[PDB]
């Protein structure tokens, strides 16, 4: 038999995402994280071990894949992903149960900017890696790893780009994605999803939100704010697609950069990266590798 799901016991229901659930389980006396899927949710396992085996994605800042496999249990058969597990779970989660210092708060943004600047560089060569656009970054779809640095996770809804011709591996659906964190050009469907670049603008708006998540968490002085989700002042928990539209499209709003943040050079630099994440243009957006380096720069200065 096989050497994977078969020898892999589960222990622990972590959750339902946005299809199978996710399952804390010991392999050679190991933990690792199982997504499981039923045989009707075969599309979305495939994309996403497609996605993950694409060559040479491995990276410290994306979740570390071990494989996909079958396991018929007799009655049914499952349809498993596994992958590396981290304790702390979520970015979400762990903003949730903590404050971060300075340090913390750069080695989480920095962490995720270089894992969305791998998925988003094309590596030339006979081993060659397509540029990725992600289509769903939140703070759920972030890991934190023991040494407090991130890895980004739930690719399933990833495209990958042919550079030759300009075109993407799948025919991108609208509004696929969390509404909450859509970009303007996504609530609005003014998006040009014949432009993969397009695809990597709105996924920079995206990790925008997730650095606001991050620096209100960011305790100088004991002095922080309390975790919120990006427009938890003006919209309803689960948004519609219309109340974000009227929110971030009609009356242009961004979540709220505190006056505390102009107080320390390491929350100043935070806050302009956000702003220039949040531009409605998304050609006017920074890269991940621009937002990697300036935080690299940033990282150096403070010595971590
Ligand atoms: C490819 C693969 C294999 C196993 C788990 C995941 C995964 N997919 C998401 C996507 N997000 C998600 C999902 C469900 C419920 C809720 C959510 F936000 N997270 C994880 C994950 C991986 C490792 C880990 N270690 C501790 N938790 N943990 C979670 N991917």
């Amino acid at each position: 038999g096989g050497t994977i799901a078969r020898t892999i016991v589960l222990q622990e229901s972590i959750g339902k995402g946005r299809f199978g659930e996710v399952w804390r389980g010991k392999w050679r006396g190991e933990e690792v994280a199982v997504k499981i899927f039923s045989s009707r949710e075969e599309r979305s396992w495939f994309r996403e071990a497609e996605i993950y085996q694409t060559v040479m994605l491995r990276h410290e800042n994306i979740l570390g894949f071990i494989a996909a496999d079958n396991k018929d249990n007799g009655t049914w058969t499952q349809l498993w992903l596994v992958s590396d597990y981290h304790e702390h779970g979520s970015l979400f989660d762990y903003l949730n149960r903590y404050t971060v210092t300075v340090e913390g708060m750069i080695k989480l943004a920095l962490s995720t900017a270089s894992g969305l600047a791998h998925l988003h560089m094309e590596i030339v060569g006979t081993q060659g890696k397509p540029a990725i656009a992600h289509r769903d970054l939140k703070s759920k779809n972030i890991l934190v790893k023991k040494n407090g640095t991130c890895c980004i996770a739930d690719l399933g809804l990833a495209v990958r780009h042919d550079s030759a011709t300009d075109t993407i591996d799948i025919a991108p659906n609208h509004r696929v994605g969390t509404k909450r964190y859509m970009a303007p050009e996504v609530l609005d469907d003014s998006i040009n999803m014949k432009h993969f670049e397009s695809f990597k603008r709105a996924d920079i708006y995206a990790m925008g939100l997730v650095f606001w998540e991050i620096a209100r968490r960011c305790s100088i002085g004991g002095i922080h704010e309390d975790y919120q989700l990006p427009y938890y002042d003006l919209v309803p928990s689960d948004p519609s697609v219309e109340e974000m539209r009227k929110v971030v499209c009609e009356q242009k709003l961004r979540p709220n950069i505190p006056n505390r943040w102009q107080s320390c050079e390491a929350l100043r630099v935070m806050a302009k990266i956000m702003r220039e994440c949040w531009y409605a243009n998304g050609a006017a957006r920074l890269t991940a590798l621009r937002i990697k380096k300036t935080l690299s720069q940033l990282s150096q200065q403070e010595g971590i």
